[PDB]
């Protein structure tokens, strides 16, 4: 209940230290990451010290948020790996 990892992650996607790197997809419920590239390589070692985007998302996946690597519809979906919505529950 109320922890650390969660408690961190409403300063990051703010828009701090990544001010124009990530920003929420409308209203909460879902991040999005324009630039995966420049955000990795210059804010995932600005907290986690030398992680990885695996073990950020095993976090996620531990505490409630989940990935979106899932290809139900999409009329021209699964072209693209540099720009998706962390979703906060895919499956239960």
């Amino acid at each position: 209940a109320r922890p650390a990892f969660v408690n961190k992650l409403w300063s990051m996607v703010n828009d701090k230290s990544n001010e124009k790197f990530i920003h929420w997809s409308t209203s909460g419920e879902s991040i999005v990451v324009p630039n995966r590239e420049r955000f990795v390589q210059e804010v995932l070692p600005k907290y986690f010290k030398h992680s990885n985007f695996a073990s950020f998302v095993r976090q996620l996946n531990m505490y409630g948020w989940h990935k979106v690597q899932d290809v139900k519809s999409g009329s021209m979906l699964s072209n693209n790996d540099s720009r998706w919505e962390f979703e906060n529950e895919r499956h239960a």
